[PDB]
């Protein structure tokens, strides 16, 4: 569904009218309606990501680590490469796997979590996925995929 609409959809409280009105303003400028959110996986909200009191930036970075049990299937950070490439990263300032944190840390996302709540916020990032134009915001975690894209689940007739 639409990113903007998603906010009003998972809104825990309607009292956030002012927050939604201002938050929705991003639709014009700020990839508000340009983002599509959908459920990529069917899971449940953990009690360890809601009980503890985390901070905005802290929760964002901490949450990423929650679903980051494995990095890469092949050897990673085996060795260091010397060259001008490092200069590029130092000058241009290359970002790591915590790139999503920058977008999530944005004030716009602060309202979302507030409106949808933590349980929905975590679920949205873990259970669901966000699509921004030609790039994935949440970031797909499908690595087990060998050759096939998705698997067809068993059909469920009517009772």
């Amino acid at each position: 569904m639409r990113f903007d609409q998603y906010v009003d959809e998972n809104k825990s409280s309607d009292d956030f009218e002012p927050l939604i009105h201002d938050l929705f303003e991003t639709r014009w400028h700020g990839t508000g309606r340009e983002i599509w959110i959908e459920r990529v996986k069917d899971r449940k909200i953990p009690s360890t990501l809601v009980k503890p009191n985390y901070s905005h930036e802290e929760l964002i970075d901490m949450l990423i680590g929650y679903l980051a049990d494995n990095r890469y299937e092949n050897a990673l950070i085996n060795g260091l490469v010397t060259g001008d490439d490092l200069e590029i990263a130092n000058s241009y300032g290359f970002k790591g796997r915590n790139a999503v944190t920058n977008l999530l840390k944005s004030p716009e996302f602060r309202l979302v979590h507030t409106i949808i709540g933590t349980e929905t916020f975590l679920d949205l990032l873990i259970n669901y996925s966000a699509r921004m134009g030609n790039v994935y915001l949440w970031g797909e975690l499908n690595e087990s995929n060998y050759k096939t894209q998705c698997k067809s689940s068993e059909n469920l007739y009517f009772q």
